[PDB]
Order: structure tokens, then sequence, then C-alpha cells
């Protein structure tokens, strides 16, 4: 399956660290698919070079450029910068099917079985469960769908200020149609749901395949003691500690060659 | 449909106020079904008499009595008092299909369409969306199912300390099977999801058919100014104010005849 991939996104260096750890986690669990990352010119050349190693393909998108198809739409709704860049994940017509994953996710086990799913497949979002979380989703690249999402972004925008309301408005049958398009929550496990909902977590939380660090606080916003191999501080740091083990073990030395 | 009903529960007087408002909301939106409430001896005679007016049937359950089928199980796991009482909702074999509703819910529109659903149908729980919320669900009374839930309550208990983990463990195919058994979130809208998730709410929150007051703070734990017709105090009190309008308008005067 050379025409299938995991696709992530990073518009800066902080998020590139996430992209790097995520990509490493993917390789660590032996994925048979291609690894792709959408990037912007604002990503440093040192970060960019590390991504060229972790990823099979590094694509460069620049919506600030008048030559991009999303530029006009960025002028009309300038707050949607990250969202419009994200939508270019549907432009990767070199792939037949992809699994989009936020740069703040971490893969804990092989998830190649997601490629059995069809567009649009995604896990429920905690908070408002009739909306799917846009941090992890299965889609099929297409110029027609992309132009269609751009159009909707222009005329309506997003009810959340981010891509989530836009993707839910466009793929509106998700809640009431096809249970198969409802990815098990363990494929996009919100870290907030882990420390908060202790019961539900203690019961199914060990089955987690993908952790999603949703809060204000990303993993790279923590301090990690290298001796003790643990973050400094609240009830379940084991997930932050794995992110840092990967970053410290495989990402940091990789960045030292620059 | 004389053999179909909405079934609620109350083990004391505080929750009976909820049961009373809920039952009134049901009548207010003209339900064609029967109204039933499970009660305990601990419910005052004044509360009991008000329930006999709002409800078509008031059933009395006493698990503290050695003569109840759940008593033995209550001795083995005494923390499950409210849960084991709740499970008697499956003993109401006088009805072919029922919609169980927590005493802390409020019906904002006719929801007779829920009787088209089969057991077990329920809305996703915010927090851990692969588990359904047990505050609103469609089921079919049965002695066999009841004995089966009792058995599971005895051997395993509940992973949440309440009925939710027990019902999810028993009806375990909910997450991955039949999108029809996934009731739209508007049929069991968590009030926490209303004030917290402002975006998602502002977009679909006006479609709400049932509000569920999940917090530590129930509606009866608020102070309601009768002149201004509003609770004293955080972003969306309109739902608390409707609960109090119903309580003040239809429940309080009804209780004065005692
Ligand atoms: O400066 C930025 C910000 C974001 N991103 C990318 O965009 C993704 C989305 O943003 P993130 O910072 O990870 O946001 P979340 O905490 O995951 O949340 C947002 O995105 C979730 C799913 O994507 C939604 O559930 C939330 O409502 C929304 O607030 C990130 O993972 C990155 O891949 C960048 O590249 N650069
Ligand atoms: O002393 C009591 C306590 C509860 N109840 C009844 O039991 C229902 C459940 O309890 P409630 O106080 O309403 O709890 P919730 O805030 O709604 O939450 C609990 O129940 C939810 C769904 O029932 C789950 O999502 C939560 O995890 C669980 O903590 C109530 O509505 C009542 O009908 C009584 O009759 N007497
Ligand atoms: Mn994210
Ligand atoms: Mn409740």
């Amino acid at each position: 399956m050379t025409d299938q991939a995991f696709v992530t996104l990073t518009t800066n260096d902080a998020y590139a660290k996430g992209a790097l750890v995520l990509g490493s986690s993917l390789k660590q669990h032996r994925t048979s698919r291609r690894l792709a990352v959408l990037t912007t010119p604002q990503v440093s050349d040192t970060m960019r070079k590390a991504l060229e190693i972790v990823f099979d393909e590094v694509i460069t998108v620049d919506i600030l450029d008048s030559g991009d198809s999303a530029h006009l739409t960025l002028m009309k709704r300038p707050e949607l910068g990250v969202t419009l860049t994200k939508l270019h994940c549907w432009s990767l017509t070199q792939y037949s099917k992809c699994v989009f994953m936020d740069a703040d996710t971490l893969v804990l086990a092989n998830i190649d079985d997601l490629f059995e799913r069809e567009e649009l497949s995604a896990a429920p979002d905690p908070g408002w469960p009739d909306c799917f979380n846009s941090g992890v989703f299965v889609y099929q690249p297409s110029v027609e769908t992309y132009n269609q999402l751009l159009h909707v972004a222009s005329e309506q925008g997003s009810f959340s200020g981010g891509d989530q309301g836009l993707l839910n408005t466009f793929f509106n049958s998700w809640a009431t149609t096809d249970i198969r398009k409802h990815l098990p929550f363990i494929y996009n496990l919100s870290s907030i749901s882990i420390y908060s909902y202790l019961p539900a977590f203690k019961a199914f939380g060990a089955n987690a395949k993908v952790v999603h660090f949703l809060g204000q606080t990303k993993p790279w916003n923590y301090t990690y003691d290298t001796k003790t191999k643990s973050v400094r501080s609240m009830t379940h740091p084991q997930f932050l500690n794995v992110w840092w083990d990967i970053f410290t073990t495989s990402v940091v030395p990789l960045l030292q060659q620059f």
C-alpha cells in the first residue's frame, strides 16, 4: 500500500517537535504506510531537515502566497490560517486514502487497520459527542472535495473558529449514519478524558492506541527530568513520559546534526 | 400505546422534586404515553401523593426489605443501593417498551419518537463517548434481563460505582454496533456541555429536547427569585429557569394541598 499514508501538519517549530515524535511513534510500531507532513515556510531549516528524515514526504504549503488556491479565502477570513493549510491534506492526490493526525498526537500501537475505513471516519469528540474530533480522521484526497471545503470555508467559515466545525458541517451525516465511520475513541484518546474521567479510563484506558494532547498545555510545554525519565509537577503522566522518551531518545539526537 | 412508558426514579424528597418537574414537562409537551415513577418508602407521604397525581403509576420498591430480589445483592455490595433500585425498571413487565429518564432531566419538546427505538438505545456520554449515558435510555422490561443485570451486579459490580458502568458492560455492543441505538445527544443534553462547550452548543444547542443536569449542583440546589423569574448568581441559566418556572408554576401549588 504505497498509495496510502498518515498525514500530519506543522506551521512552526514547536508543533514540528510533535510531528517528529508522532512520526517516530508511527515508525516505532512498524507501519506499512507512507509518512507525510504538510509544512510552511515558517518552519526552520533545521526542523525541516529533521522532518525530511522522519517522513517519506515533506510538502510545503504557503497560503500567505498569492499563488496558493486558499490565499483569496485567507484574505476574506484571516483567522483561518492553520485551518486552510490543513485543508491541503485533501490535495495530496498522490495517495488514494490517508489518515490525518494532529501534530499533538502519539501512536501507542500499530493502527494500520484504520485504512480499512472510508471517508469520513473519525472518533467522537468528548464535550459534544455528536461531533467528531478532527484530530484523527480517515479521508480520500480529492481536488473536488478540497475545492468544496474551501467554498464552505469562504461562505460560512467555522462555528468553532478552527477546522472542527467546518469538517462537521461538511461531513454532517457522521452522527446519524454508519457506525463504522465512528472510530473507537481509543484511536483518538483525549488526554483530558484520561485524568478527568478516571473510572472510564481505568476500565478501557489501557487499550489506548493513540493519545491526543488536547489541552492548552502541549507535551513540549512541560519540563522533563532526563535522569528520572519523567515530567516535573498530575495523575497519569505515563503518556507525557512516553512522548518525552521518544523525543529525548530519537528526536533530540537527530536535531543535533544541525 | 398504553403498554409504553417513560419511567423515572426517586429514593428521596429532593429527587422527587425533579421527578415532579420532569413528569410535568412530559405532560406539558403532550406525550401519548404512560408516566411511571419508581419510589422507595423513604419518600415522604406528601411527596408520594404529589407523584400519584403527576404519574399514571407510582411503584414502590424497597431493597432494604429481605423480601426484595435485590436485597441479597445489596448485602454483598451495599454501595449499590440506588443502582439496584434503578434496575427494577426492568421489572415493569406491564409495559412492552420504556424510556428511562433520570429525575434530574427536563423535557423541552415531545420525544415520543424515542419509542421507535429498540433496546438498548442511549445517547453518548460526554467525557468518554464510547460509553453511553445511562440517564436516558430505551429498553424493554423483562424478568430475564433483570435477573441477568442483577447477576452481573453481584459478580462484577460497576466500574463507575453507579449504574453507568454496569449498563455499559452488559450492553457492550453499543459503541460499535447499530448507529440507530445511538440516540442524538439532544435527547440527553448534559448541562455541563452547555456552559463549557460554547461553540458546539451555540450551533446545535437550540435543538435540545432534553436537558440533563449532571453536575454536583442539581436545579433544586439553586435559589430562584420569583419576581424576576430567574436563578441567583453562569452563562446559560435559561434551562434552570424553565425547571423553576415548572416547579414554581405546577409543582409548588400541587404540594400545598398537603
Ligand atoms: O500554530 C499551530 C497550531 C496548530 N497546528 C496544527 O494544527 C493541529 C490542531 O491544533 P492543536 O494545537 O493540536 O489543537 P487542539 O488542542 O488539538 O484542538 C483543537 O483541535 C481539536 C482537534 O484538531 C479540536 O477538538 C479542538 O476544538 C481545537 O480547539 C495541531 O496538532 C497541529 O498539527 C500547527 O501546525 N500550528
Ligand atoms: O439519592 C439519590 C441519587 C440519585 N437518584 C436517582 O438516580 C439518578 C442518577 O443520579 P444523579 O444524581 O441524577 O446523577 P448524575 O449527575 O446524573 O450522574 C450520575 O449518573 C449519570 C447518568 O445517570 C452518569 O453519567 C454519571 O457518571 C453518574 O455520576 C437521579 O436522577 C435519580 O433519578 C435518586 O433517586 N436518589
Ligand atoms: Mn490536537
Ligand atoms: Mn442524572
